[PDB]
């Protein structure tokens, strides 16, 4: 990775070998749960194309994950290169060549290149641009591995409310909807789907009522 | 996070593996203790909005107090919002943009604009501002997930007097209360919930009694 | 905390995972023991208020020594208010106001004005004079912790020499008492409650004894 | 090691006592897996031929794999010194002579000599050459202790198609294969081996389908 | 500790939280055995009184050996005393004062002292004059704890002979005396106390006979 | 331990807790297979005599193997007393006295003196030299309590071709031969101890068969 600093430069440094390790654990333990995005995401900080590829490289098993990971690399670099069609011509001295999806990838890119991308007058930041990618497959991975819909989250007759919201709310994470999508599942299937002695309190509360003032009147069930 | 310096300038690094798993850890074994909140405010020392957000997001379960912190943030987000109205116009170089309540939390800033609130001439603390709103909801999540009062805290007829103080203060940690209601309570309920054979031996000793002399007072029941 | 130098000049960073971690760890595993101490004064180098309060509220738990330190580092900030009276006036630039006890404990001070005291032409060590007050408090909940007397601590008939020296000097370590206290219980105790058999050994040894030569004469019980 | 950076020179340094560790471990673990290829290739980033050579040294057993890495070092090494002949003459000071495959595999060199090649004007990266070497014949010990073909993944009657890719691209992992012979495996093998039930199915949807359109489409067998 | 520097000057930062567990963990695990004296020496390279002290406190139990090492102290910085006599008059500015040993013992002097003492143009090593007291009270600590003599072992009449040394040479760590007098023991007492067997065969070898010969001379016993 | 730099000058650090940690852990874990003098050697990458004499130090047992190191290097030393003589004469300011074999092996030189040595215009590496030494012995170590011999390794009727080859060449790794004599163990015994029915298959393949080509022609006994 390469970490940034106020006056003077920046330093170029390995993936350090408990980054590797937390990673693959993580793996191991929650393999394609909505929280290991963001460990992937913090780990990965500063990261280069070369130092994301590997990264994911260090998988064992969840090959399908990881196909369909590559396929959607394939999309958003074939995306990147309708977008920013490179020229041709020889590449002037001081200046670099503008990348394609495939340097983005690390597939036709060396580290040095990556290194002189990230690290520029205008900054090109291919590493950034790459994890979003990987970011984009990891959450359709995740939204593919989700057992379960928000519409069949209902409370139990005797389960506590507080219960029922962690369940909800665990649901709605791995939900492939927009944010607008999700406020109308938070504000209309929450009270909805709650039990009737629930529902009823709920409904009572009326539509200005928070979660904390919803979860503090339905503690008697 | 960024780490301060005395001669020269700080540096902007990632949150190292060892505080995600820290954090991570802490959740599943603790989750809302009252000494989990001084654990995540010491492991997000010196964060940025994008650091902050990076720990909640490692969060596996416990949705319903995620969702209720949520909700907190909107709200100390929105009294931001009033408080400072920011100005139409387009921004001079040099300078940079006020920032609104949805900068600090995180969602419409970048980490570059982040760094640059935090570090300036008249800096602009936005990563101990998003903190201090997390740890508000932080603390109303402990005292909603407290299943006891105060009120309800008395001495057992053969329980030692320094096991019903810790009982005291552990129950008072989570009492949603200023520090001038919980003095009352600490020189009020104290005494007065002691068993009858300890409430006589305090009550003896007066008002000035420390803790320290009621807990050696009380040691022979 | 903050960590000094020869040439040049000192950093603030925060208190590492691992402190934190071992901090927590000690007092799940120790306690109250002596040299628990020890561990907080070492995990605790070059801390500030806020980082010295930080570790306190780290410990879940033993509320009723967690109260009892607070009422000491009330004591010991009400004398310091009486020996360094504040005075009244607008602070120069250049200049910082003088530290009241308030300020020494983090309370009504900031992280910016505790950094600006103890790095200062002359300094003012609020973390060292905080530290000293915590120090105190703790060591009056390992003594009031301490469940026996040096006077009680008696050679068994069949146990070695060296099982009732260890014994001997652990309770001592607890004990209420100054260092000249100390040596009259150091040589007078030891000796006089020894067992028949070494006892008679130890005093034919005489005054200039060594408790190496002691422990070498009681060998052979 | 050496870490490179942008502004200044850079510094060498020993392996980590963990890195030495993690990769003691990672071979005791899983052995010749295809992903401890990436983890060697990550613990030894910015490696020098001595520090590669004390990291295949740390291998307990797998003797029979190490000889045959010796052996494909040794057609590395012959194969460099057909394409790059040095040439016979006194080494001018300043300059430095060009290496031959023994001073690249670190047996006819010194750890100054390494560390210069690697730092200079025009570099030469003795250490990512021996490294390149070292990968080649870590995959060749990958594929020969490979106990399956990509011709032997069928799909259960009763298992689900996720389980059947997951074996599929592992397997296919393993093969010795260039990139269009295992695309061509990619695009034939995997519906042509699917079980009678999701055969028909990926056979309906054609040959623009996605490998996650493919999933979707066998949920229900 | 203060880690020295070549072209500067040093830096003085606290023990790590991992030195001081490791010195905790090899007290619980292996007490006073040889060893353990190489593993605080290493434990406190570069400490300063003060760091020496706080690692000796960290020590639960042990408490006879912890006096013993006290009294050791008091007699090297009585000896210190003698030699070194102090002079009466106000220490001149840019000087410091010489130290007596309580001051390097750390009880009669600050941090600040010890670092100044240590940082000079003549420097004044304290901290490596209390560390060879301390090491010279845990050699008496484990000469006094060792529970045989070298002249108790003898070889088994069919223990194998490499057995036998690895007890031979144990045991002669542990003994008080000088180099000579243990190569006096070393060419003498290992074929004396050899088995019969054994002793006939080494003593046709004679008096050039390395350890590596005698033990290839007695492997079928 | 002393780390080097490109820009500047070089630091002398202590050996961290990890590194003192990890030698005792493989020991006790490994005691004298070959892959422990690899392991040696990186932990103790840049190490002084110090450094080198305290790893050797913190081993418990192994008494016996840890004399013959010594006489091993008394041997050594004393060869290299033969071949550079030292001379009569007063050492002159700036430059530094020639070492003898005992101040390589840290007994008859201070640190200071070790530090200078290996930091000169021309270096005196006595840290590598020493290394040197104690590898020498290590390897005699290694040897001596290898209990097999390369001559009695037979292929097992029923036993897979590769598992000879792991036994085989670990075997070879403990003999006491130089490289022409292992080459020619390597090209004689590896098919004359094979089991008929591999040796058959090996035969037939010739002089110019590879490990790779040979393990292949056994897969099927
Ligand atoms: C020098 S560029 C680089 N270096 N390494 C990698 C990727 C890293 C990787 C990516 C991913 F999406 C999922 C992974 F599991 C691994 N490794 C791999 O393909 C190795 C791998 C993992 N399983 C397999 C199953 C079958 C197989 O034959 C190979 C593999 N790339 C890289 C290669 C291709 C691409 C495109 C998606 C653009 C075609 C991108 C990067
Ligand atoms: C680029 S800004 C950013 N990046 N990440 C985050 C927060 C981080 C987070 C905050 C929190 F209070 C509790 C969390 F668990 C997580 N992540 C999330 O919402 C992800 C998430 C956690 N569970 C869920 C259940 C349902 C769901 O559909 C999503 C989630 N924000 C962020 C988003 C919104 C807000 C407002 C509160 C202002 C609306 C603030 C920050
Ligand atoms: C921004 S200053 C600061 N920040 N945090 C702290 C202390 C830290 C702390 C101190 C201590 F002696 C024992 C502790 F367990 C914790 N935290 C606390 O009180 C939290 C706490 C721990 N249990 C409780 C039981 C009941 C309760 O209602 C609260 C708590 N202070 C701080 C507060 C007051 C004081 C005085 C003693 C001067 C009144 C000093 C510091
Ligand atoms: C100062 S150069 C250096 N330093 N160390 C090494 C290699 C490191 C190593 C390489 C490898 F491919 C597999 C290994 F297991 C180890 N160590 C070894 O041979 C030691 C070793 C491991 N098992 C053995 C079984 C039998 C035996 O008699 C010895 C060994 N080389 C090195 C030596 C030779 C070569 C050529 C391949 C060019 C002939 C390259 C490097
Ligand atoms: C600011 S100087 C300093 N700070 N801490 C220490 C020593 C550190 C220590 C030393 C030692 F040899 C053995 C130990 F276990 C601890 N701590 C202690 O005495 C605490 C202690 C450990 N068990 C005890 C049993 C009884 C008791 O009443 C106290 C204790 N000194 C220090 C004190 C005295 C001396 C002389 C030997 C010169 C009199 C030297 C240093
Ligand atoms: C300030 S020089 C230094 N500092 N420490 C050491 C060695 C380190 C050591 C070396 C070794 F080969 C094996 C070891 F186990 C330890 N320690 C030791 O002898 C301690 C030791 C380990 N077991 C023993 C059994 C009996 C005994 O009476 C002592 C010991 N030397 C050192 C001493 C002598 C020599 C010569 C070989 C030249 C005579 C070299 C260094
Ligand atoms: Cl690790
Ligand atoms: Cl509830
Ligand atoms: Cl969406
Ligand atoms: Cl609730
Ligand atoms: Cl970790
Ligand atoms: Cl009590
Ligand atoms: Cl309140
Ligand atoms: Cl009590
Ligand atoms: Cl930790
Ligand atoms: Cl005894
Ligand atoms: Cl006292
Ligand atoms: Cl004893
Ligand atoms: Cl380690
Ligand atoms: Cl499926
Ligand atoms: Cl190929
Ligand atoms: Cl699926
Ligand atoms: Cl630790
Ligand atoms: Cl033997
Ligand atoms: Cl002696
Ligand atoms: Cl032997
Ligand atoms: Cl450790
Ligand atoms: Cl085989
Ligand atoms: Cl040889
Ligand atoms: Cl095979």
């Amino acid at each position: 990775p390469i970490v940034q600093n106020l006056q003077g430069q920046m330093v170029h440094q390995a993936i350090s070998p408990r980054t590797l390790n937390a990673w693959v654990k993580v793996v191991e333990e929650k393999a394609f749960s909505p929280e290991v995005i963001p460990m992937f995401s913090a780990l990965s900080e500063g990261a280069t194309p070369q130092d994301l590829n590997t990264m994911l490289n260090t998988v064992g098993g969840h090959q399908a994950a990881m196909q369909m990971l590559k396929e959607t690399i394939n999309e958003e670099a074939a995306e990147w290169d309708r977008l920013h069609p490179v020229h041709a011509g020889p590449i002037a001295p001081g200046q670099m060549r503008e990348p394609r999806g495939s340097d983005i990838a690390g597939t036709t890119s060396t580290l040095q290149e990556q290194i002189g991308w990230m690290t520029h007058n205008p900054p090109i930041p291919v590493g950034e641009i790459y994890k979003r990618w990987i970011i984009l497959g990891l959450n359709k991975i995740v939204r593919m591995y989700s057992p379960t819909s928000i519409l069949d989250i209902r409370q139990g007759p005797k389960e506590p409310f507080r219960d029922y919201v962690d369940r909800f709310y665990k649901t709605l994470r791995a939900e492939q909807a927009s944010q607008e999508v999700k406020n109308w599942m938070t504000e209309t299937l929450l009270v909805q789907n709650a039990n009737p002695d629930c529902k009823t309190i709920l409904k009572a509360l009326g539509p200005g009522a928070t979660l904390e003032e919803m979860m503090t009147a339905c503690q008697g069930v």
